[PDB]
């Protein structure tokens, strides 16, 4: 079932999520099926639990077309921790299914490992770079609620996806 996206300013984006408990169960699955097609509906590339209101450390991910590549492999991934693998930072363009139509440019870790589980409780742990990375670290964000303007350093750079032409 498609679940509405709750809009930036909604407070439950602001909470931190607590973990997932039910790993292997028939709940769980649905839950994360209704996540992949609720952020296939949006067209997204990710989508965290909180942006349904449901408060969990649940995340979903990836895609083989979308301007990006080498494609993300379609991951739900529960009670993720991230580290980076260096202190490199890069920008990249981010814009969010809570926040429609605006977009701005933020830093990022450009290198890191994550871990967690896949919803069959089975561990998952992955280097990843770049866009992919990117991606991880944005919904990781929303698990302990924190929204992508607060991380904008050039705020030339914020603004609505139909009329920026930043550079
Ligand atoms: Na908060």
């Amino acid at each position: 079932m498609i679940r509405d996206i709750i809009r930036m300013g909604d407070k439950r984006l602001l909470r931190v999520a607590p973990q997932v408990t039910n790993l292997g169960s028939a709940e769980l699955h649905a839950l994360v099926s209704d996540m992949f097609e609720t952020m296939g509906a949006a067209h997204g590339v990710g989508l965290a639990a909180p942006q349904i209101a449901v408060d969990l450390q649940l995340m979903v991910f990836g895609f083989e077309a979308s301007p990006e590549a080498p494609a993300v492999p379609l991951t739900a991934l529960a009670n993720a921790q991230i580290e980076p693998l260096s202190d490199e930072m890069e920008n990249g363009w981010e814009g969010c299914l809570s926040i429609p139509g605006l977009r701005a440019v933020i830093p990022r870790y450009r290198y890191i490992r994550y871990r967690g589980f896949a919803p069959d409780g089975s561990p998952i742990e992955r280097e990843a770079e770049g866009f992919h990375a990117r991606v991880v670290q944005h919904e990781y964000d929303h698990l302990v609620g924190r929204l992508y303007p607060s991380r904008i350093e050039n705020f030339d750079t914020f603004g609505f996806d139909d009329v920026l032409s930043y550079d």
